[PDB]
């Protein structure tokens, strides 16, 4: 008995977490980990010949993507519909939350005033103009912040915050998290919006010595409450091995198994805060209850009202 793991966790860390689920129960899994949208692709074009058995995804605009192109089942499990949040899985039970990440504010203090930065909105503040750097609109993790903001706020107010904080940003967009965080530390920008795994991965050397000593540098402050995104799991529409892909789920979704995912990546598991003592000394967090399948339901009006603005 085997299972065809396809998972978009593109951080190369979960290969450990795949064998004690085979130690323990004598299933093999085929593991094949790369780019979410080229598995999103690579499926619609395959169809009932596909390989795939399980489909594992990073953030709430990914998952609506696979959800749209009818790439998932609905499975039934005790097991999961028990144990796995409400807030962060399908309620058509077609896909479930493995992992927990937070998208966090990083400040350089010797740059500017940190006393005057709590959550989000403060970024409008006149006083950080030419001091806010971010990432460009391509980047699903943005697109799900910004549609965090219309889930709560509606579109028309969340058009003021957007064109105050792009009155803010008077640097070329970035292409990636860990070059922002390099900024901010550097002290060439003197605000970010980042992953917060990102920040940890680099405090623990995971990029090399000069990473780690920009990193330090950094303040990073938690929004209260908190936008929390997610990495989910789902049966593939036509697996052959059903049976096998709904048990690699159940033990991914278990207390063990989201331990073991998080472990890796410095995220937190699906019903805890991490362990680690590195992202423990972030602080606490409170959800904002902006559900995962909200997310995706407002991530096109996110891009058109991005792209209205400049975000770019
Ligand atoms: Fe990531």
């Amino acid at each position: 008995k085997e299972v065809k793991v396809y998972s978009g966790r593109h951080y190369n860390t979960d290969k450990e977490v795949y064998q004690k689920f085979q130690e323990q129960t004598g299933i093999k899994v085929r593991y094949i980990e790369t780019d979410g949208k080229a598995i999103i692709e690579r499926l619609k074009r395959e169809g009932k010949n596909s390989q795939a058995d399980l489909v594992i995804l990073v953030d709430a605009a990914i998952i609506e993507n696979a959800s749209k192109a009818n790439l998932f089942q609905k499975i039934n499990s005790n097991f999961l519909e028990n144990s796995v949040p409400n807030n962060l899985r399908d309620p058509r039970n077609k896909w479930f939350g493995l992992t927990r990440r937070l998208r966090v504010i990083i400040s350089n203090p010797d740059i500017v005033d940190i006393t005057k930065i709590k959550n989000f909105e403060d970024l409008t503040n006149p006083s950080f103009k030419g001091k806010v750097c971010l990432r460009n609109r391509k980047s699903p993790y943005n697109q799900s912040l910004v549609s965090n903001q219309i889930a709560k706020k509606g579109v028309g107010q969340t058009k003021i915050w957007l064109k105050g904080l792009i009155s803010n940003v008077s640097t070329p967009y970035f292409s990636g998290d860990s070059s922002l965080i390099r900024a901010v530390g550097l002290g060439t920008c003197g605000i970010g919006i980042v992953n917060h795994y990102y920040v940890a991965r680099m405090l623990d050397g995971v990029k090399g010595p000069r990473d780690a000593s920009l990193a330090e540098k950094i303040k990073l402050i938690i929004p209260n409450p908190a936008h929390v995104n997610i990495t989910a799991g789902g049966v593939y529409k036509y697996a052959e091995n059903k049976t096998e892909a709904i048990k690699l789920l159940e033990y991914l979704a278990s207390s063990e198994g989201s331990q073991g995912l998080a472990n890796k990546t410095y995220e937190h598991p699906l019903k805890e805060s991490s362990q680690n003592r590195i992202v423990s000394k972030f602080g606490d967090f409170t959800p904002d209850n902006v559900t995962i399948k909200e997310l995706g339901k407002f991530n096109s009006k996110a891009i058109e009202i991005m792209k209205e603005v400049g975000w770019n």
